[PDB]
């Protein structure tokens, strides 16, 4: 196994001034702020994730965890981390995803997003995912809530709370079969949690087994019943995701695979996806002379 040299970065608390929160409850309290890396002039729009303030010695360990993977990968389609700040509870700091999360994005944007955004979008996560491949991470929690939209011309994949080695050693909807059965867990694993979550996006947001509860699903899924093919889906489309959610895993497409059917795809999008009115679609405060991108924020 390759070292893994990753710099961790560690950041001050005067280093940066939050700014409203975004996402208390649940587990924590993902905020907004600007970080001004002190001795640089440049402030970074960031989000800070200073999981419920109860410094519990349990979760102070899958917050660092996920810190160590954020901060070991490094790809235009998966957010890295910027750095931590060990205050009296650890904050998780990262390049601020200005229009949230890609389920509420469509599911709040329906009647205007486009086939090229959708396919384009598809694109990206299975890249994202391939260079988690390249990594050798399983990501284990892949779904449309684990996407982020920088623009929405930009996704990319977030949440590695879940993340781990392949080879090493609950979602039930977005998880593989051979995952509910026998926490068995590949990259082929997180293709189906792709095809899902493609599936969740075609569907300008649904909930894959809506209504179905989770103690079904193993059987469900045995008995060899699907998610249905969405409205706005060719069948060439609904065939990937149907691909995606085949028993034998090895018989799943590879994510470069998807990189590249999607692709294809995306050069001729009206033909893959029959969305009503297609044609016609299109998808900040003070100071701000010096605000700079994460993605152009560098450091040696
Ligand atoms: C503007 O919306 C976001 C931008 C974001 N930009 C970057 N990162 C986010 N989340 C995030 C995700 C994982 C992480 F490890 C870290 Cl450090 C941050 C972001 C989360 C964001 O919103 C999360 C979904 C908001 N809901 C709103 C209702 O209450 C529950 C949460």
């Amino acid at each position: 196994e390759a070292p893994n040299q990753a710099l961790l970065r560690i950041l001050k608390e005067t280093e940066f001034k939050k700014i409203k929160v975004l996402g208390s409850g649940a587990f924590g309290t993902v905020y907004k702020g600007l970080w001004i890396p002190e001795g640089e002039k440049v402030k970074i729009p960031v989000a800070i994730k200073e999981l419920r303030e109860a410094t519990s010695p349990k979760a102070n360990k899958e917050i660092l965890d996920e810190a160590y993977v954020m901060a070991s990968v490094d790809n235009p389609h998966v957010c890295r981390l910027l750095g931590i700040c060990l205050t009296s509870t650890v904050q998780l700091i990262t390049q601020l995803m200005p229009f949230g999360c890609l389920l509420d994005y469509v599911r709040e944007h329906k009647d205007n997003i486009g086939s090229q955004y959708l396919l384009n979008w598809c694109v990206q996560i299975a890249k994202g995912m391939n260079y988690l491949e390249d990594r050798r991470l399983v990501h284990r929690d892949l779904a449309a809530r684990n996407v982020l939209v920088k623009t929405p011309q930009h996704v990319k994949i977030t949440d590695f709370g879940l993340a781990k080695l392949l080879g090493a050693e609950v979602p039930i909807k977005w998880m593989a079969l051979e995952s509910i059965l026998h926490r068995i867990y590949t990259h082929q694993s997180d293709v189906w949690s792709y095809g899902v979550t493609v599936w969740e996006l075609m569907t300008f947001g649904s909930k894959p087994y809506d209504g179905i509860p989770a103690s079904e699903i193993s059987s469900i899924l045995e008995k060899g019943e699907r998610l249905p093919q969405p409205p706005i889906c060719t069948i060439d489309v609904y065939m990937i995701m149907v691909k995606c959610w085949m028993i034998d895993a090895d018989s799943r497409p590879k994510f470069r695979e998807l990189i590249i059917e999607f692709s294809k795809m995306a050069r001729d999008p009206q033909r893959y996806l029959v969305i009503q009115g297609d044609e016609r679609m299109h998808l900040d405060e003070e100071d701000m002379d010096d605000v700079v991108d994460a993605d152009e924020y560098l450091i040696p």
